[PDB]
């Protein structure tokens, strides 16, 4: 058969750096394994490597003293072109309901194998996409059982990089599909960021983080041994003690297709062909990294310049937002709910091989009715989808919902990162 | 000294135009070679080639049939929609600020540097194509250069034009003392050639499309056959010139003692070729590619087969335009001429050293009402800009056009090509 691979980092921004710096490392390991171009399909917004902010034009690193990752990648879907459709497409092999980018899609055998890699972002049941609507688990497990019912492939390993990324698969993504999925965090959890400004011996021309925690334990440990050597299995679980003091890397669907070796999906660098497999870092939340990039903005910037009021200015209105939102669905659970009772509900997660939400189409209005009266969630807010999937699950429906957030928010906030102007998140 | 820049643009899209993106990939793999970094190389190309529904071989570009794949490693700065004018005459200024969409890359050059520009699509008298309309005008691209040569920072520039009438993109316009050096495939007054096109040596079967263009075939391979810096831009221009003498005429503009230096200075060289010392091909006309390549869909298709009867009826409608858009310049010439004055009046070319048109305002105003009233010129129609350009310098006036073009064109016209759908040409 054929390896093919299909890359995606899920958000834009020059803050967001290190979802395209890992999808670029990702790259480089398949490239370096032999992997062919036309097997790759690439999603990445591509602000990065040019942007104003970056003061190496032209460079992207993922470790601080890292190669140039951006050299040679192939750009498939760049800017807007990176969304729902052409990301469920592309996984589906459709090229005639693509709508810009090169038309590159998953044109699979029954011999062929699958690696698919996304890095952005996560929320309880939700992946971001850098142009809303972002993508539900409903919607991406639907899409791998009609692909795994074409029968156009041997076996598929998926591996997502999100905070509750394994709230992707938990109770939805069945077996016999020929699909094992590894994620960075279980169904509850939040993923961490790791490379981040003064702390390791990095360059201070930076006021980004270079890499996720997870995405550079596995990658890192890709470019260190002869692929051939190492199963995914293996991985599994070396990455799972490694990062154990910050997240639980988590298994779903058939668990058997982690027995292949990790050159079955990636091929191997010849120059690591002696390096057989033989059997902490400063870290910060996934969350906070908008909180954190703005802070070192701010830091970095001299007393009484421009550029440290507008990062002043930026942190402001960005606390004011996760006040805002953090406030509105605390009293809308108390309205809801009672005083008392709103914290233990709200806050109910659902046990091991339990899906988030039993109606998604709820979830989705849920989310919807909370944004036209309260705004946007922004980055922030998208939390709050544990939140929504208990109300769904306590037989809430969405006039409950916007009767509670019209009380909450009198009026319709003014702040930036309320604004629905790129429309809602789901 | 100094670093080597480079600005490669493909004006055209659609697969029929294979070779113009084909051309513009070759030409990075000379500059790859070479040594010119890819921070350095801005890449302007629509990408609806290598993953066409209509190439044979997903992936490949191919600017000679047994040639390399000159699509590997390509990397694309602006994509689809984002090749217009706005992105394109912000880069070579090198103003940031002035890009909307792609990667954000700009010539952001220093007193010492290098600048290699080339263009390959498409042209028509005073105009050279965009995927998106409008079109790109000798007045907008002369201004932005003398713009660039006024308060802009360079050694020298190289600017290579592979279009129809790419003289008269310079021919009045551009100045002397400026630094930059041109080429053009072929003089003010003619159209360019077309190369490895269906039947013919022993071509590939599969390909309904040419491979490449006469002019940039002819320079581009020379390139790879030498050490470029044995071979002055002057050494390159005389036998380029002599090669392809029985299509077209090479022609010079701006500083020709620029073409003094190697082709080293602009492109570096192939350390492969460091003892390569420097020391007729069946073509088609430009302006008969759309023709040709629906004549080779049409005859490679079966008999009775629903392909065949769609090419067969795109055969049809490409026709009627082509006579609809020349009879219609005909009566309106008439009209305002008489009708056996009018054809000399409109057929009536430049001498050496005379801008097409004096006031390029009217020029645009000219275009911008024939298609109000008789429709969209298309790629064909341009080569009516001499006509509209006559009837400028001769002082007709926009509303002498439109009460001819009313007469000439009664009702507006159905044919998919006479669509005003994506816009004015001017
Ligand atoms: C460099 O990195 C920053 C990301 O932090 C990015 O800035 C964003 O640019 C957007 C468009 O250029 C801009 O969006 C809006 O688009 C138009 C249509 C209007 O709505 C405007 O209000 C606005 O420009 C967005 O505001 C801005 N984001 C931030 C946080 O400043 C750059 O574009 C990145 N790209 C490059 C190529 O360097
Ligand atoms: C632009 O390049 C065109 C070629 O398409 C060129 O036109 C050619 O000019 C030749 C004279 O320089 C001319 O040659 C003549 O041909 C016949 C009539 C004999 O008398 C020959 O002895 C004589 O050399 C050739 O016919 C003519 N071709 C065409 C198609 O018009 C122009 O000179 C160039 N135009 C400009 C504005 O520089
Ligand atoms: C393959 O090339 C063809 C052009 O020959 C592209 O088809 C055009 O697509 C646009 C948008 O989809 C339409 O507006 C036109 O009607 C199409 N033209 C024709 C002649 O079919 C197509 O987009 C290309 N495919 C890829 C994957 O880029
Ligand atoms: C083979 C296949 O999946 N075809 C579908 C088609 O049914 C649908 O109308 C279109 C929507 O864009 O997407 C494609
Ligand atoms: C330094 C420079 O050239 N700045 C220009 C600015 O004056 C203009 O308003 C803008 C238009 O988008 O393009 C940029
Ligand atoms: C997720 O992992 C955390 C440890 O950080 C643990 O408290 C929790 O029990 C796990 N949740 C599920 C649903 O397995």
């Amino acid at each position: 058969g054929t390896r093919w691979a299909v890359l995606i980092a899920g958000s834009k921004g020059y803050h967001n750096y290190r979802h395209q710096a890992d999808v670029c490392h990702m790259y480089q390991i398949l490239r370096k394994g032999g992997v062919k171009d036309e097997n790759i399909i690439v999603f990445m917004y591509d602000d990065i490597a040019y942007n104003e902010s970056n003061p190496f034009p032209g460079i992207i690193i993922n470790k601080p003293g890292g190669e140039n990752v951006y050299k040679g990648v192939p750009k498939d879907y760049t800017g807007e072109d990176i969304n729902n459709v052409n990301f469920l497409a592309a996984i589906l092999g459709n090229k005639s309901a693509i709508i810009g980018g090169s038309g590159k899609v998953l044109d699979t055998s029954p011999n062929d194998h699958i690696f698919i890699y996304y890095a952005n972002h996560g929320a309880p049941g939700k992946i971001g996409m850098p142009s809303k609507p972002y993508l539900y688990a409903d919607d991406l497990v639907d899409t791998l059982k009609q692909k795994a019912a074409t029968g156009t492939y041997k076996s598929m390993v998926f591996y997502v990089e999100a905070c509750n990324a394994g709230s992707m698969f938990e109770g939805l993504l069945p077996e016999g599909t020929n699909i094992y999925a590894m994620a960075a965090s279980n169904s509850t959890e939040g993923s961490w960021i790791t490379y981040c400004p003064g702390t390791p011996d990095f360059p201070p021309e930076f006021d980004v983080c270079l890499g996720d925690l997870w995405s550079i334990t596995f990658l890192e440990d890709c470019d260190a041994h002869n692929l051939r050597t190492e199963t995914v299995h293996q991985q599994f679980e070396l990455v799972k003690k490694k990062i154990a003091y910050a997240s639980t890397v988590s298994q779903y669907g058939d668990i058997p297709i982690s027995k292949d070796s990790l050159s079955v999906y990636m091929g191997t660098d010849p120059a690591n062909d002696n390096r057989t497999f033989v059997d902490p870092l400063k870290v910060i939340h996934q969350h906070d990294a908008d909180l954190y990039h703005i802070w070192c903005k701010y830091n970095m910037a001299p007393e009484g310049s421009s550029k440290k009021i507008e990062a002043q200015k930026q942190l402001l209105e960005l606390m004011s937002h996760r006040a805002h939102v953090d406030n509105s669905i605390t009293l809308i659970g108390k309205l809801l709910f009672g005083v008392n009772k709103a914290s233990k509900v709200l806050n109910t997660v659902r046990p091991v091989g339990q899906p988030l939400v039993d109606d998604w189409q709820c979830l989705k209005a849920m989310i919807r009715t909370f944004e036209t009266h309260c705004g946007s969630l922004s980055e922030y807010g998208m939390k709050h989808t544990l939140s929504f999937a208990n109300m769904c699950n306590a037989g809430i429906q969405k006039e409950q919902l916007a009767e509670a957030a019209a009380q909450a928010c009198v009026t319709f906030p003014s702040n930036p990162y309320s604004s629905l102007a790129e429309g809602f998140s789901a």
